[PDB]
């Protein structure tokens, strides 16, 4: 058996990130996931391939779609991996220095925190589960609400930040990581002060992260580890199917699953940089028809036909320039950056911004306009102009890691930018308008959960 030494209670602790790694059933981080994640804002159309996905896109799903069940039921997987290890840790603490229990318990409240932010946010309103069976528990619990989950949450962060080294081997959580997602938690409560109390000293000694010169190093495999990294998790390394290849166009081996809207590009090319050039962070998320623009190392107009000049690729995540092609399997693997610095530094330019430091906002700000070779922020020196340019500098700065629907979603921008993106999703988006809400906001509890845990009410709207 398991659990006999600091060995194993370590391969316990590696485990419980598998679940944001599962590829095909809705792993956080996988590439059904990340599909699910970029779907719902105005980044990307789906094509009709993958029906999951495209209804999710297009704001046709219910509550029998396997995918978003697949998502939940992850979260909980995870759950009850990390509530298991914090029961054994306790029923064995006395074989155990109090030195490494602090390890575990450190690095396990980071893991159940971050999971339990996600669940939260994807289903608002859901069954908390803070202990494990022997077997997962299928009894019945009513939900709790989005602010109990996230309170949790919380809890299990600050206890984490407190516990973790400042520094860590690769894909293991340091207290710089617990404190920055922590800090995402007071931002989506608006908590500006904890948000600033958080997040304000990971720009201090004794911390080192730095904005990389070259943004692109981000999203590489070189560079995996950079100094702007965070959180990284390592997806091929886990009680075949990638990212690449996904969106990466028929003419150089791919399936071509989404390719940006063009309202997301005009944001792009909006605000040329100090020399006039597009934004280099557009010219490193997305290929079109601009002169010199590359695509698996050939010109952007000899590997498209005339016909599809005027097409639009996804960069960001793909071996675009590393590669001619996206081979199956993959030959190499680019880590998710979970959580890099640039995170801490707009979070920061929100939470000064909303309350009432608004050259402070601006100088965060200004680190993002200037790493991308941006003028500085131009805009009047008012909340509404700073808010407009936070939202413009995040739209870019984290095309498809995830974060824009959730953004449009917690500042009340969603349908509005739904409107303006597509009159047929929008169209659909709007029939989930009902009292004070939109159902489509959230994912809904799952068909399936409902029927096995009667305590469980539907989503609101569902
Ligand atoms: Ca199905
Ligand atoms: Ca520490
Ligand atoms: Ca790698
Ligand atoms: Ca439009
Ligand atoms: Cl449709
Ligand atoms: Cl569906
Ligand atoms: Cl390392
Ligand atoms: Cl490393
Ligand atoms: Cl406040
Ligand atoms: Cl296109
Ligand atoms: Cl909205």
């Amino acid at each position: 058996t398991f659990w006999k030494d600091e060995t194993d209670f370590n391969l316990a602790l590696t485990s419980c990130y598998t679940p944001l790694k599962n590829a095909l059933n809705g792993g956080y981080y996988g590439t059904r996931g990340v599909m699910l994640r970029i779907a719902r804002a105005d980044e990307v159309d789906f094509r009709n391939d993958i029906s999951d996905v495209y209804t999710v896109n297009r704001f046709t799903n219910s509550n029998t779609n396997s995918l978003t069940q697949g998502m939940f039921y992850q979260f909980y997987n995870a759950l009850y991996r990390t509530n298991s290890i914090m029961q054994k840790l306790e029923e064995k603490k006395e074989q155990f220095s109090t030195d490494f229990q602090n390890s575990v318990k450190g690095e396990c409240l980071f893991i159940r925190g971050f999971y339990l932010f996600q669940l939260a946010k994807e289903f608002k309103d859901a069954p908390l589960r803070l202990t494990a069976s022997q077997s997962p528990s299928t009894f019945p619990l009513a939900k709790s609400s989005q602010a109990d989950i996230w309170a949790q949450a919380k809890e299990d962060l600050k206890t984490a930040a407190s516990l973790l080294p400042i520094t860590n081997k690769i894909g293991k959580p340091t207290q710089g990581a617990a404190y920055a997602a922590l800090g995402k938690i007071y931002v989506y409560e608006e908590n500006w002060q904890e948000a600033i109390n958080v997040l304000e000293p990971l720009t201090q000694n004794p911390y080192t992260y730095k904005l990389v010169e070259d943004f692109n190093w981000n999203f590489d495999d070189t560079h995996e580890n950079n100094a702007e990294s965070i959180f990284e998790l390592l997806i091929e390394d886990v009680w075949s199917n990638t990212r690449p290849k996904e969106y990466a166009a028929a003419e150089v081996g791919g399936w071509y699953e989404a390719n940006p809207t063009q309202q997301i590009m005009d944001i792009f090319w909006k605000e040329k940089d100090k020399d006039g050039n597009f934004d280099y962070r557009a010219r490193c998320s997305v290929a079109w028809d601009y002169e010199g623009c590359t695509y698996y190392q050939r010109p952007f107009r000899e590997v498209f036909a005339q016909d599809k000049w005027k097409t639009y690729w996804i960069l960001k995540y793909q071996n675009w320039k590393t590669q001619k092609d996206e081979p199956a399997p993959p030959k190499s693997f680019i880590n998710e950056r979970a959580i890099r610095y640039a995170d801490v530094l707009l979070m920061l330019a929100e939470a000064y911004m909303n309350k009432g430091a608004l050259d402070t906002s601006i100088g965060y700000i200004n680190q993002i306009r200037r790493r991308a070779n941006l003028n500085d922020y131009s805009g009047p020196i008012t909340k509404e102009g700073v808010f407009e340019d936070l939202v413009h500098q995040r739209a870019i700065e984290f095309f498809v890691e995830g974060e824009r629907f959730y953004d449009l979603r917690r500042w009340g921008l969603l349908e509005q930018t739904l409107k303006t993106c597509d009159d047929t999703r929008y169209k659909n988006y709007q029939t989930g308008k009902s009292d004070n809400i939109n159902k489509f906001n959230y994912f809904p509890i799952p068909a399936k959960e409902l029927d096995t845990n009667p305590l469980c009410t539907p989503s609101e709207g569902w």
